[PDB]
């Protein structure tokens, strides 16, 4: 179903998306003055 | 938490949900698969 | 200076940052009620400042 | 003026967000392609003025 090059591209964007979501939590915590426990509890609710 | 923080949070939730949709289109165009076929892969990658 | 399985990775994210910047502009116009030509050059004219 | 305060308050936010994600993307690439943050940023500055 998925080629080796198509799965290679998806696996790159998945890891990249995972990293950006982590850093946003680090960035929002620093900026909004919150702990990473809360903001991730926020984004998981919605 | 502050009523100016749900601002920064509700925006980036709407911002990121819009980018996820558009990532799925761009991937459907660059790779050749449909969007369901892409959205299913990202989901099963958890 | 680079590689062939390192340039693709850089090429992919460049086309991806390219697409995400366009759509953001479209999404901001829809939301802030501005046009895409205002947005496009308010942004990255802030690297001017 | 041309831009609203309630609009500029969104535009400023996403500029800092994008600027921060661009930093971390470079690092994430500098720690995955073996190259460095002046190599990676050079490549992106090159393709930017068309390649
Ligand atoms: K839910
Ligand atoms: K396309
Ligand atoms: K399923
Ligand atoms: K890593």
């Amino acid at each position: 179903e998925f080629s080796e090059e198509q799965k290679r591209t998806l696996d790159l964007l998945f890891l990249f998306d995972r990293r950006m979501t982590e850093e946003r939590r680090r960035w929002l915590s620093q900026r909004l003055g919150l702990n990473e426990e809360q903001i991730e509890r926020w984004f998981r609710r919605k």
